[PDB]
């Protein structure tokens, strides 16, 4: 049908059809008479998977022969989503499979909807890892993603009576065609035990053993025949485990629980033992794999020349003392040499400045679980603090501030401090965030080792986030400037010369309308909700957190409702306000915010006076597959975090690429987005970081705003009195109390400017032509936000490797 | 190489080679440069599996079109062993695959050794189910085996310091190529809850739900293109299970533990809740499947015309009240009609008379777990006892004896009584056993309903137990009488005309010598033990139990040793005595017997005066794959249970078919074996059942034998004094105490006749020609013991279906 989806050749279509029929018979053990849509999905998945294998084997043997420097990306989260369409896109198989399935009497888009998301992440951090894997393969880097194969990913969210309910995401129920179990490469991981000092160094003895079994998933690059590997470890009990008999076998579950479930906290630290076990499990298994592969190329001087380890936040921070453990205790290297190798091998990416998200492990936990690692951490701290003392003599408070060990009621290890000490590079994820790191939380470290500190602004893959989810936009762009931009997104700048092109303006607006129609149809089918497709689609989708200020959005929604009710016969630009996102199961306030949103919807959506002018919808079970549907349909992207709180954001970039305009604070990557597009083409409002600082120095008093803004006062009085909960008048008392007395994120302080800015959005939307011209200027300047740019920078500035767009032989 | 292994055609070999290479590439994702023997095994298994699929699909659609009466064989155990060779044998692919792998530079026999046993059974009962499945497919019956897919089968046995150690049999670690998961056919199973009485019958409410997910394994018939199904259920938690969050997900293990592990008890009842859950789990899921398939053919009058349910012992006995539950509570049938259908549908096979093996469930367990089933059981009992009272008026003691409810300290339900009441046929498993049932434990029931009671003497499949494990013998037989005997074992009678044939005598003896050489080589390679291949191979392999009297064998071994030590320079026929078998983990005496055997070996095997004249070896980890190796190599089969204790035995039949002579008591199928071969061709000794009864009436006094037999006295004095345990003098005190004071199985009573009989064995072995002629007379009369004969009898006399040897189209 469309050009960017590749060729549908007679030979290819014929071959795909026969392999589809082969798999249905031999693999699924079904015939066309009893086969269901799910059977058809699996037959298609196996058919496409077959095309990966040759490339996968030859890529990995190529790395063995050429022996390039290997990049190991360690993460506790990989939010991969669906794999079928992505694989077809990267292999240029989409049109061919579309034709083949059509000739078999099947609709491929229907089949694609059957696949479960691989939901092995919480949101932004996990999705970044996934975009990064795609870019690393596209840029021909010898890269390996390493993590945990959770049996249960992020929970499925159900909404019952306006409240979030959680259910287990049993994503492996029907099997995972994309993974290859590798039980032959199983590795032992040690826990507990004790340290024994001998004539020749320390020994870690009397340990409990858990086995780490790897599952490998292919990661295809964009049309370059490169297929890299994501290796995820699964926990297994040894066969003599606990070996009355029956209970011993049943107790194997205790060891195997390590890989059972993803912790569902977004930007929050929970110091549970099981989480620590997960973190060591991934690190210990991965490092053995790294060392084995290095030895199969004695001389560890060359280790940093052949190995780069990237720590995705502090979650895999134990890699630092684990590498030291292996080099000192097992390989018999002297401390100083081992440390030099470790520092040159490891690099650390920080993803947030929120204090509650920072990992600070109680010493007593590490003492019991990982006694040798604690000893190593103490020794690292002593040697590091000796360096600080030499550089800043007499500065005793600096010594306590910089220590890896924090004193108090319970002694803790600061994992961020550990990472900085043991890494040659430390980066933030957007320019403003990286600057905040050097100015505030890591100021002392920057002063000691300025060369260590870098910025690497986040990005998103244009394969998943344009070509896959928005083929219509990809096609109209390709019609004018060709296909090269898909792996070189800076080429979108060429679209600036089409901003006054009448045909292009029409096409851009047509594509958006088509996307909105499709999404309005999706909503009616799966959720029985009706929306006006001519209204402005106002979208805020992201995890529910106070810092992200879904509450500020709520206040605007109520303002709009109250203004309509005051002047019902006055014209207003119609809006569909969509808010979606999951709350962490133990985060009470986040769960109350979800309830508020649905409660507002219950009032607004059923008021006859409002009509079709305002609709408020909560998007249930927000996840990667849903993002692919809603983002192409959006007109307005809500990126309204308090300045200085969102390290980068990546959702923001997805909306920019897909033809939505942005309303946002000068926070995270929003700053760079506005810089790229021009401030005139962005709806910027509210306090800057400096303004938040001034308010903090003075003391934030919410009452002041309540007293001086009558429209704001009305809303608070409505919430308190039970206007949005008639049967339970005091339901939202916690929310009002927080807003009025202990709001860390200053919702009221940005209210007036936010409402004002929203009026300017509505004004522009009244002029379709000028709205679309501004959209074109956003799409055209979104190139910087490709994860190909991000990864090229990591490669050149941290890892010391050169990217390559050269094809491997097919 | 050999005829019975089929043709190796040019087209077939070429095709097998290319499909092997295809699977290695696309399925295993390996190339020849990094592939291991295990990879090669899996490539072969997938290649052979491909040949099953067409036949599997067309067999099942054939049953859908023809709608024959379906046979459902319910068992908690299916001891399948390895599948690769069996599949090749039944599909006539053995020589072709041998050639194809040879041309690829691989040894197929080496590859076959990689496959794990499917060890989902304890011994005889589980292996009977497996032989039965093979015969049902070979006889073209529409038969389905239903059970549980245990994650862990029978434990692997290790011997440490002469003691049994258990380890988990992680049989699924590398995956199971033979099963097909069918998550789409998952069914709910209910536990706990309460009974609610309404205007329209009882309702079972407030239940806990566990999901039953089926895995299907193909069961190929012998060269008839029939492929039946064994469906095994796996336990799964529902997704809202226990739905703080983390613990709820972790607690899913509680539901899923149902299918975790096989209870390792052979002939012993352990009244644990988890075992009851397993039994209901299989029954509830299976019955829903049966009813669904019946409805997809309202009128339950035809149910028994279309469905037969065979209960393999009392383990699936809950099928009776569960069928009643479904028919009465859910389908709204009247009690009397439902009962008529149930009785006509169900049949029960009893497998033992040992009191400790009989299932007697505490009422309080059933009350809590299955409250509705208990109510139904009570109602069945009341109506049954009303029938007894009408037939035998005033006989109050008969009423208490026959009741399904047993009174006492704890009230219990007798599951055997439940099965007899609710089945139209009740059978024992050998003529003597079936007679014992009518004369003793079920006398009252036989008197009430004589027509119900039948015999079905056990059998073994000649495919696995001759063609597969002993191709050399199969071939020399085929050379004379053709190939028809493999599916018509009665044809072996034709070999009686070759008993004086000098060429045949030589060939039979040659095949045995070759088998002995191969096994002697297997022992040295995998276990580093050296044996004389010219010695008589004296073998007792079976589960370790007091009734099987491994101890009597031990006494003879010591007698032989003591006689050698008394007269060292006197000639004796050299023996290798091999004893193998697993002990239940909680069975202390059985574990002590294993220790005794190894302790005797430690003394005998290292005495320089003995030389190579006597060797005592404990065969570690006895299992189906090991049986296939040792049975073809045996000269003497030890079947020495106390008369009236071994219901049938099946190991006995395997040895008979493979050219060993039998030393045995008149117990179980031994009686019929001797009847078939002629008593002159069997080494029969010891008490008959009537002799055991006489001794019981008089009182068994072991001291009498000790006092009157000096050779026996010596052995007891050696055991007591510490001759076989110098470092721990009193180690075997429990054994001596049991033998002397509380021996239920009268070891001493058969000692003299046993030793005498063994002398006659040694005498015959001195004359190779006459030994072999007697062997030929055993092989020639083993035909009755084919499970094809057994299944034909079940089909005609219980199930009301006719077997068929007709081919389905290929
Ligand atoms: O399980 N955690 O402890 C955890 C999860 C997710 C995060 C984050 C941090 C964050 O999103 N999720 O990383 C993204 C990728 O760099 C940024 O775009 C977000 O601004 C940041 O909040 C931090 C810690
Ligand atoms: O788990 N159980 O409760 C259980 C297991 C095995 C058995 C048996 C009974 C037995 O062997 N195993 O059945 C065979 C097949 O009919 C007979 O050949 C044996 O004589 C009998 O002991 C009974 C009960």
């Amino acid at each position: 049908q469309i050009s960017v989806r590749g060729l549908a050749g007679v030979e290819n279509v014929t071959e795909l059809k026969k392999n589809f029929n082969r798999h249905l018979h031999f693999t699924l053990v079904k015939d066309r008479n009893v086969a269901t849509p799910r059977d058809y999905y699996f037959a298609l998945a196996h058919t496409v998977r077959d095309h990966l294998v040759g490339r996968w084997i030859r890529t990995q043997q190529h790395y063995y022969e050429k022996d390039p420097k290997r990049i190991y990306y360690l993460s506790l989260e990989f939010y991969m989503g669906r794999t079928l369409q992505n694989t077809m896109v990267n292999l240029a198989l989409e049109n061919a499979c579309d034709e083949a399935t059509y000739q078999l009497g099947l609709d491929m888009e229907e089949l694609e909807e059957i696949e479960e998301d691989a939901g092995l992440g919480n949101g932004g951090l996990g999705r970044l890892a996934a975009c990064f894997l795609d870019s690393m393969a596209t840029l021909g880097l010898a890269a390996y993603g390493y993590g945990i194969r959770y049996e249960f990913g992020i929970f499925n969210q159900k909404i019952c009576g306006g409240w979030q309910m959680e259910e287990a995401d049993d994503w492996l129920r029907y099997g995972n065609p994309w993974e290859k179990a590798r039980p032959e490469f199983t590795l032992p991981v040690h826990f507990y035990g004790r340290v024994e000092h001998t004539s020749q160094g320390a020994k870690w003895v009397d340990t409990q053993v858990v086995l780490a079994m790897p599952y490998d998933t292919p990661v295809p690059g964009y049309r370059n025949n490169v297929v890299n590997t994501m290796r995820l470890w699964s926990a297994k009990a040894p066969n003599d485990f606990n070996l009355g008999y029956i209970q011993a076998v049943l107790d194997r579950n205790l060891a195997e629980n390590i890989s059972r479930v993803l912790y569902p906290n977004d930007n929050f630290f929970e110091g549970k033992e099981l989480r620590l076990k997960q973190e060591y499990f991934v690190v210990a298994a991965t490092l053995q794999d790294i060392i084995r592969r290095f030895k199969s190329s004695t001389n560890f001087d060359a280790f940093p020349d052949k190995v780069a380890i990237q720590l995705n936040d502090t979650h895999p921070s134990l890699a630092i003392p684990e590498l030291m453990r292996v080099l000192v205790d097992l390989e018999r290297l002297d401390w100083d040499k081992a440390w030099e190798v470790t520092v040159k091998t490891c690099a650390y990416t920080n993803h947030t400045v929120l204090p509650e998200a920072l990992e600070r492990w109680p010493v007593h936990l590490l003492e019991t679980l990982l006694p040798r690692h604690l000893q190593i951490i103490y020794e690292i701290n002593q040697r590091f603090l000796n360096r600080v003392a030499a550089a800043f003599p007499g500065d005793v408070d600096r010594l306590r501030r910089m220590s890896l060990v924090e004193e108090g009621a319970v002694k803790r290890i600061n994992m961020a401090h550990l990472c900085i000490a043991g890494s040659h590079a430390v980066n933030g994820v957007a320019r403003i965030h990286s600057e905040i790191l050097k100015k505030t939380i890591f100021k002392d470290f920057y002063e000691l080792e300025p060369h260590k500190f870098q910025n690497k602004t986040n990005g998103i893959t244009p394969r998943r986030w344009l070509v896959l989810c928005n083929p219509g936009l990809a096609e109209i762009i390709a019609e004018r400037i060709g296909e090269e931009y898909i792996s070189d997104l800076d080429q979108l700048r060429k679209l600036l010369s089409y901003v006054d092109d009448e045909a292009f303006i029409r096409d851009v607006a047509k594509v958006k309308q088509e996307n909105k129609l499709k999404f309005a149809a999706y909503l009616e089918r799966e959720y029985k909700v009706h929306i006006n497709p001519n209204s402005l689609f106002d979208v805020q989708v992201k995890r529910i957190h106070e810092y992200k200020r879904q509450l500020l959005n709520c206040l605007h929604v109520i303002t709009l409702y109250n203004r309509i009710k005051k002047e019902p016969n006055k014209f207003v630009v119609p809006r569909t306000v969509m808010i979606g996102g999951k709350a962490a199961p133990g985060y009470h306030m986040a769960k109350m915010i979800i309830k508020l949103i649905t409660a507002i919807g219950d009032v607004v959506n059923h008021d006859p006076v409002v009509g079709d002018r305002l609709r408020v919808i909560f998007l249930e079970n927000y996840r990667v597959s849903l993002a692919e549907k809603v983002i192409p349909a959006a007109d307005l992207s809500e990126q309204i975090s308090t300045a200085g709180t969102e390290a980068s954001g990546t959702g923001n970039m997805k909306f920019m690429l897909n033809g939505a305009l942005t309303i946002g604070t000068m926070d995270g990557a929003n700053v760079e987005m506005a810089e790229e597009a021009g401030e005139e083409n962005f709806f910027i409002f509210g306090m800057r970081v400096e303004d938040v600082d001034r308010l903090d120095q003075r003391g934030y008093n919410a009452q002041e705003y309540y007293d001086r803004i009558p429209e704001l006062r009305q809303i608070i009085e409505q919430l308190s009195s039970g206007f949005f909960s008639p049967k339970q008048p005091d339901l939202f008392k916690d929310i009002v109390n927080m807003l009025m007395h202990h709001d860390r994120f200053k919702v009221f302080a940005d209210y007036e400017e936010y409402v004002k800015c929203q009026e300017r959005v509505s004004a522009l939307y009244k002029n379709p032509r000028e709205w679309t011209r501004m959209v074109i200027r956003n799409i055209a300047t979104s190139g910087k936000f490709s994860s190909d740019r991000t990864i090229a920078q990591y490669a050149r500035e941290i890892w010391g490797v050169e990217p390559s767009r050269q094809r491997l032989p097919a």
